[PDB]
């Protein structure tokens, strides 16, 4: 087998075939025919290979066509397959390229297109067609002739369209496959003739591909370049024969500039959709634009997880570019085990390692290697990928063009409501044991105390593992199971009613009683104003209990597991920063991701136990196939008191998600960091992380990255509201400020300092950076709207009612104008209605998104009522 993996290495290609295939490669060689009919799975685009019985005259696609090559194979007894596999896999490039320079230097003397279609293959005439087409218009642009040319491609077009009549089959499918690309050239120069002037020309041209060459390269085979809203991208010159192409179409063009845009950074691309949009059509035309033979990976089509392994390898190393079609229908182990596979790709690219290590195997990666993601619909909703690949990949859109028995019938019913509390939510679990070690802190009208007191004891407990919804349920709920039982029925009416009242029920206005003015008519004042923060929170504040703070829960209880599951809005690592330094532990920040992080992972664990410093395990959903098999046994079981005395440990877990195994999650205590910080306060800590590394580019640098603080604090601030602003929640992570201010650096390194780009850069971050993940349109006209509104400014914006920014001055400082935007952060005052004065929605729908979320809470408490 050894014999056969060396085989490989020398041929990269043959890890597509297999073992069967490659035994009769190596024992026919001598009579030379038989390997031509496995060259289909080896190239892709090419079928069979010709022979004159003496050399190699060339080889010819899957449709027919034949490619002849400049310089022929020479055949002898004494000789490999890998030898003239390797000279024939060089000299198909060079043959490429070598008739793509002769048909741009016949067309550059004024040649018919009908007598070079006959002469030349399909591909080198789309190319060079291409180059004098961009090399023509770019001319146009400025002389402003559109229609100069407008006529002479519409002329060519019916030349095509005379000689397609007429044409043989062999030649058919060539001339349609011209056609359909003077159609796309002749459509740019019918919208760009239609601009009023250069401005909207050049917002125009640069979302169209530009294929442009170079002079002085020398390099030949590296000559020619595609240009695309400012980032380039190198042209292979792989043979791809006579593929089908697809109508050019805006949207068509959107993912193109979506795929370029993630193959900048070297970010893997990825999108989903209903089925029948041509997600894998698109990638493929993608890559036979650029010459390149996209191969495709069938997803659960009697497929074995060893052959695609090597197929990852031998893509990995040949350099060609790879396509999950249809991702999401796969089982568990295999995709786990492709993702892991996929995420080891992915950053060997972004860090640029030369050798990786798969398959416990050692081996080259090439730099050229991309992988993309397709995804079916789901079935719950739209498809998602696995947790260790969001932080990897760029997601897109894409679519069609006596009395312990008074105490004991309490306690059943409290540990009732906190079962259902359990059922409810995986996260929100509660054990028997807990009750009773929460009952026994109670000791450190007997009955009347001890019964007080316990309620006490349990919402001062309890609550920290849930969240605010739930907090406010679980306090209304316990107060109602407390005063139903020893008031009278005439104050269970009352408060019944008045819930029904905040719940939509049951609407009446019975007399408030007689002398209980003062025990009550709050919250019938809380009501009849239509205020819901302060007529939830009495309940609260009839409790007359010290909210527990994490800080107090981690001091107070003596254990050493600790989980605070949140949303993706925050993370609580910067309440452990302050907690840890209060406390004056340290704090470890082991991040779980690839296996070489899981092997430090449990390196640091199993020595940081014994020294006692505390640690933390950051997003330990992804790694949950790791978890259930190592952690799980690992601190399942307590040992002694050798760890509990000095280590301690936390874990970061995510609400929304995967679900974390029962015994694992019992054990451990939990909690939910829930602070959501404001507007004001979310622009300081943007602003504040940009002077550590530093803005080198320029001023207007300074600029744009304050505008794109304050915008990304905008969406962030809209996305909560869910029934009002976004139709759902959509989530956004600082990879949409990076790739936002990548792109903003790029357009202002390469434009002069006029006002004009913000024609363009608008809609870049509208429809690619932040529009990406958004599949309502009512939703990208939001972010459409917004973005509108925060860059388009001349000398005055006021993106806030109180705030105005003016515009940098000419003295050009980059330190003053970051000391004056940092003092016109620290002038502005927070005003108490910025959530619907700074965002433009009305405050009429703020307070209907509070009584949307008091309905929820006065519904879910009367029906835990009504059951017990």
């Amino acid at each position: 087998s050894t014999f056969l993996e060396r085989q490989r290495r020398q041929f990269p290609r043959f890890y597509f075939l297999g073992n069967d295939d490659l035994l009769k490669i190596i024992g026919s060689g001598k009579h030379h025919d038989q390997v031509s009919k496995f060259m289909k799975k080896m190239f892709g685009s090419i079928e069979s290979i010709i022979f004159l019985e003496d050399f190699i005259t060339g080889v010819r696609s899957v449709e027919g066509e034949v490619l002849n090559l400049n310089e022929k194979i020479e055949l002898k007894d004494s000789i490999q397959a890998q030898e003239w596999l390797n000279i024939l896999d060089t000299e198909i490039k060079l043959s490429v390229f070598t008739q793509f320079r002769d048909c741009l230097g016949q067309l550059k003397d004024g040649t018919d297109i009908e007598v070079v279609v006959s002469k030349y293959i399909f591909q080198a005439i789309l190319l060079s067609a291409q180059v004098m087409w961009t090399e023509l218009v770019e001319k146009c642009l400025q002389t402003n002739q559109f229609s100069k040319y407008w006529k002479e491609v519409d002329m060519k077009i019916k030349g095509l369209l005379d000689k397609l009549n007429k044409s043989s089959d062999n030649v058919k499918k060539k001339i349609e496959a011209l056609l359909v690309e003077y159609l796309h050239f002749n459509n740019v120069i019918g919208q760009l003739k239609n601009c009023s002037t250069k401005e909207e020309a050049r917002l125009l041209w640069a979302k169209v591909q530009k294929f442009y060459q170079k002079n002085d390269t020398l390099d030949d085979l590296n000559s020619v370049f595609i240009s695309q809203s400012g980032y380039l991208l190198q042209y292979k010159f792989e043979y791809i024969g006579i593929p089908e192409r697809l109508i050019y179409t805006p949207l068509l063009l959107i993912g193109f500039a979506t795929l370029t845009d993630s193959l900048h950074q070297k970010y893997g691309g990825c999108f989903f959709g209903p089925a029948g949009t041509g997600k894998t059509e698109t990638v493929k035309a993608f890559g036979q634009n650029l010459g390149r033979v996209v191969v495709v990976f069938n997803c659960d089509d009697s497929f074995d997880y060893q052959v695609l392994s090597r197929l990852l390898v031998g893509i990995t190393q040949i350099g060609a570019w790879g396509c999950f079609d249809q991702f999401n229908r796969l089982d568990e182990k295999v995709l786990s085990a492709v993702s892991a596979n996929i995420q080891q790709i992915q950053n060997g690219l972004q860090v640029g390692k030369s050798h990786i290590t798969l398959l416990e195997e050692e081996t080259p990666l090439s730099p050229h290697t991309a992988v993309f993601i397709t995804l079916n619909p789901g079935y719950n909703g739209r498809s998602e990928l696995p947790e260790n690949l969001k932080k990897s990949f760029r997601e897109f859109s894409m679519k069609s063009p006596e009395e312990y028995s008074i105490i004991g019938k309490h306690s059943v019913k409290i540990f009732s409501m906190l079962e259902k509390f359990g059922q409810f939510h995986w996260f929100y679990g509660i054990s028997i044991g807990q009750f009773l070690s929460c009952f026994k802190r109670v000791f450190i009208t007997r009955v009347d105390e001890i019964l007080w007191l316990l309620y006490q004891e349990v919402y001062c407990q309890f609550s920290t593992a849930l969240d605010k919804k739930f907090k406010m349920i679980m306090a209304m709920t316990m107060f109602c199971l407390y005063k139903f039982d020893i008031e009278s029925e005439q104050y269970k009416e009352a408060v019944l009613t008045m819930i029904g009242v905040l719940s939509e029920s049951s609407d009446g206005v019975p007399k408030l009683t007689v002398d209980t003015n003062d025990d009550l008519r709050y919250l019938w004042d809380y009501v009849t104003t239509k205020s819901y923060i302060s007529a939830l929170n009495w309940f609260k504040n009839e409790f007359f209990v010290d909210e527990w703070n994490i800080a107090d829960v981690v001091a107070n209880s003596e254990n050493n597991y600790f989980t605070m599951a949140s949303e993706r809005d925050v993370d609580g690592t910067f309440k452990l920063i302050e907690l840890a330094k209060a406390s004056k532990e340290s704090l470890k920040i082991i991040p779980l991701g690839s296996i070489e992080n899981l092997n430090y992972a449990q390196e640091e664990i199993s020595k940081s136990k014994i020294e006692g410093g505390w640690i933390l395990l950051q997003n330990i959903q992804m790694s949950l196939s790791w978890v259930k098999t190592y952690l799980h046994k690992h601190v399942e079981e307590t040992k002694a008191a050798e760890e509990h005395e000095k280590f301690k440990m936390f874990m970061t877990c995510h609400l929304t998600g995967d679900k974390l195994p029962a015994p694992l999650l019992q054990r451990t205590d939990r909690v939910v960091y829930e602070d959501i910080p404001g507007i004001l306060d979310t622009v300081k800590d943007l602003w504040g992380s940009q002077f550590f590394t530093g803005k080198i580019s320029g001023v207007w640098s300074v600029y744009c990255t304050f505008l794109l603080s304050w915008f990304h604090a905008l969406i962030t601030a809209r996305t909560r509201l869910v029934p009002h602003g976004f139709s759902k929640k959509y989530y956004f992570n600082d990879c949409d400020f990076q790739f936002a201010s990548v792109y903003l650096e790029n357009v202002l390194a390469t434009n002069s300092t006029n006002n004009i780009p913000w024609a363009q850069v608008r809609d870049h971050i509208a429809t690619i950076v932040y529009g990406g993940k958004i599949d309502e349109e009512k939703d990208l006209e939001v972010v459409a709207k917004l973005c509108a509104h925060v860059f388009c400014g001349s000398d005055n914006l006021q993106i806030v009612p109180g705030v105005r920014i003016p515009q940098p001055l000419l003295q050009q400082s980059e330190e003053e104008e970051r000391a004056r935007l940092t003092a016109i952060l620290s002038n502005t005052i927070e005003p108490a209605d910025s959530l619907s004065s700074w965002l433009q929605l009305p405050r009429e729908s703020i307070l209907d998104y509070e009584r949307l979320q008091a309905k929820e809470v006065a519904s879910s408490t009367e029906q835990l009522l009504q059951e017990m």
